[PDB]
């Protein structure tokens, strides 16, 4: 039910190669094998709709001079540079490539996908090459039609339960903003009390503080500043009693139970 | 578009039910107040078709027998049972469970009822297997109202954890192991390549389908793994703690993925 997907690799080592082969084995990878710049350049520009993703090598001779030219003839697709010389520290080609090293070429399969969803993701990509300043390329729009493309063979449609962006706390007026905030607050430091307490209710206070927390839409790094706040609180109250403030670190136990619960409900929430 | 939501709360004390209407004063909420469980249980035989979301009060007298009726007649609907905070199976699987303390943002909590309910029909009733798709009728009804149409990238569902082999099980768990490995290593020095390391292992537990638990279970096998090699070194396996902040972190990241994956 899946769409073949055809991979072009730009590789001059046997044993690269021989891993890329073995991790993309399955009758679903069609691989095109490039052994020089010169191939690579001259099948892209012949098959520039017939490539899904490219896997490139950053230490083959040229590589930057090829992907150069391949920015220049507007061949603009889902990409792995593998490796480094030119594992990569900076981005060489666009916007949406994956970086993969060398050792790593068995994720190959999953690393395939997550470069063709990056790439759907964020097309029209910006090119390294092309662009250098911030914000073919107006007709480089030839990136939407190969996206439009591709999400027709690797896109599937599903329902969703629909969330009243009015109410997610970043579109809230600043009042009600604050009272979402502070229930928010008052449901996690009912977590916090009860964490480590036996035979408490600490699985429907932690539904509730999710709940909240996905309805709301709101981003991991605010239930971290929540958190924060309630150990700023806990902090206070330890140290007007005597107790040390180390027990405070085992509540990123807490932290990460409820971080979970919130990931879990965005996995649990994808169709199909 | 939202559509209007039709609340029906069998509630008999005064606080809870200003609570209620405090909560769900906004007008996308229609409330139906129900004082007995007779009249809950005449209410809900003939508008039957007419209730979004139940609001039940647990201590209510009857409340066993009252929910039983209900689902004996096969009125079974989303739900929110407040108070006993209960800790188990009152009326069915789908159904949430609120403190009468909880309450103040009873909104988001309709919305969770509903959309578990959604996510689980046909689902199990706590008060009892064919014509017991009267649920996938309601069920859809509810969807064309309260759902959208959105795309999401195919993952293949072959190499979903749950679904491979016991080889390419074990593979999978080695190749996510080395990677966080390389979290780990990374974290905490300077001009690593800390980002893209997080990536690549979010990258196989995005794809891959993998419950967070399985995050929970590598980060902690890889803890194992170091607190061996720090005894062998004479030191002290606190220092592991610190590596919280990692897990912390690698969540986060996976979660925001999931997160920013969702369509409009």
């Amino acid at each position: 039910v899946l769409s073949q997907i055809a991979i072009c690799i730009w590789v001059e080592s046997t044993a690269i190669l021989q891993d890329c082969q073995r991790a993309l084995s399955a009758d679903r990878y069609q691989l095109q094998v490039c052994e020089s710049g010169e191939m690579l350049l001259e099948y892209a520009q012949t098959h520039r709709d017939q490539i899904d993703c490219l896997i490139l090598v950053a230490a083959n001779p040229s590589f930057r001079a090829v992907v150069q030219q391949l920015c220049f003839e507007g061949v603009v697709v889902p990409a792995i540079v593998v490796g480094d010389r030119d594992p990569a520290k900076e981005q060489l080609y666009h916007s949406a490539e994956l970086h993969l090293g060398i050792h790593q070429l068995e994720q190959l399969p999953y690393q395939v996908d997550a470069a063709l969803a990056e790439f759907l993701r964020l097309a029209p990509v910006e090119t390294m090459a092309d662009h250098i300043m911030l914000m073919d390329p107006e007709l480089s729009s030839q990136q939407r039609d190969l996206a439009q493309r591709l999400q027709e063979r690797l896109g599937y449609l599903g329902v969703y339960y629909k969330r009243d962006p009015d109410r997610f706390l970043r579109n809230l007026p600043a009042y009600e903003s604050q009272k979402l905030h502070q229930a928010m607050q008052t449901s996690y430091r009912e977590i916090v009390l009860s964490y480590f307490s036996p035979n408490s209710n600490l699985n429907q206070s932690i539904d509730n503080f999710v709940n909240m927390a996905f309805f709301a839409d709101v981003p991991v790094t605010k239930v971290v500043e929540i958190h924060m706040e309630l150990m700023d609180e806990f902090a206070k109250k330890l140290r007007v009693e005597g107790r040390s403030e180390d027990i405070l670190l085992d509540y990123r136990l807490t932290l990460i139970d409820v971080i979970a619960h919130l990931c879990e409900m965005y996995r649990r929430s994808i169709p199909r």
